[PDB]
């Protein structure tokens, strides 16, 4: 419209999903704005990877450092529905625009949970959903990982049972893995995998499943599984990314440069354990690998603490 060709959406009225301004070049998305919405908007930058010159949407931009195919933290992703509530709520007229590279997985993920705390649906599945028709009915046109998945939902269980406010803190060690339908997995018995736990961008364990390397395997033929004892393990607290890696040829790695892995948050987990089904953990959860990757594949974190 109007002079514009811009990758830029309106998910409703005063929501914008967009692509990254780049030199869509930044000068015409920056006219764009000073043009359909003088005074009105907020950008939110959500690339940890890039920023750029900010003074060309007046310094109205807002970051949230998310990682290419991950989630924000709990913290973060609370403080931009603060952010945007405040901004939102002001002047009817206000509007806000929000961006990652592809507009797709880290937009979709705090769009649709903006969508939540708006109130225009109840249900992170509907507010996923809803977003991905207009980015593009599935929960996965919406955002890109699982663990984006997760993450909505998470702010959906906050509005809904923690009254929009962070949940009390508990805090876990991870003493065991079970990885179910193992056959055709790597070396198909565990001996090739490794697994890394990440709590605030540090390595903070590594187990190395052969080795025995903070850890020990165990391989069952008869359940196709193996189960793992972890040990060494730190107290972990907040959100924890579980990273698997394969010194196995015929594992290919998805997203973050590895075969699998997932986000979760320690006070949002109920019990002694999460398990995740194929389409729970992020890259199995993508069709083109489903011949690996089988549909009783699972992950089991059990913890104590
Ligand atoms: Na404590």
């Amino acid at each position: 419209k109007d002079g514009f060709d811009l990758d830029l959406t309106y998910v409703t009225d005063h929501v914008i999903a967009m692509s990254f301004p780049s030199s869509n070049p930044i000068g015409e998305v920056s006219r764009f704005f000073k043009t359909k919405h003088p005074d009105k908007f907020r950008i939110y930058n959500l690339c940890s990877e890039r920023g750029y010159d900010e003074t060309k949407f007046d310094n109205h931009v807002y970051r949230v450092m998310i990682d290419d195919h991950n989630v924000p933290t709990l913290v973060d992703l609370l403080k931009f529905i603060d952010d945007a509530k405040v901004w939102m709520t002001s002047d009817p007229d206000h509007v806000i625009a929000i961006h990652c590279k592809g507009g797709k997985g880290r937009t979709g993920t705090l769009v649709s949970s903006w969508l939540l705390e708006d109130g225009k649906f109840d249900t992170a599945k509907e507010a996923l959903e809803y977003f991905g028709s207009r980015r593009t009915g599935d929960v996965f046109q919406g955002v890109e990982t699982a663990s984006q998945i997760r993450y909505v939902g998470y702010f959906e269980k906050i509005k809904k049972n923690y009254g929009g406010q962070l949940p009390p803190m508990k805090k876990l060690k991870v003493t065991g893995v079970t990885i179910t339908a193992i056959q055709g997995v790597g070396r198909g018995n565990g001996s090739d995998l490794s697994m890394q736990i990440v709590s605030e961008r540090q390595e903070v364990l590594l187990c190395k499943f052969a080795e025995g390397y903070n850890c020990a395997l165990q391989y069952d033929a008869t359940d196709d599984c193996v189960t793992c004892e972890v040990k060494n393990c730190p107290v972990l607290a907040g959100d924890i990314k579980v990273r698997f890696m394969s010194t196995s040829k015929s594992l290919p790695r998805g997203y973050d440069n590895c075969p699998f892995y997932f986000w979760f948050n320690t006070s949002l987990v109920e019990g002694d354990h999460v398990t995740l089904k194929r389409e729970e953990i992020d890259n199995p959860h993508k069709k083109k690998t489903w011949k690996i990757y089988r549909d009783n594949f699972t992950v089991k974190l059990t913890f104590s603490d």
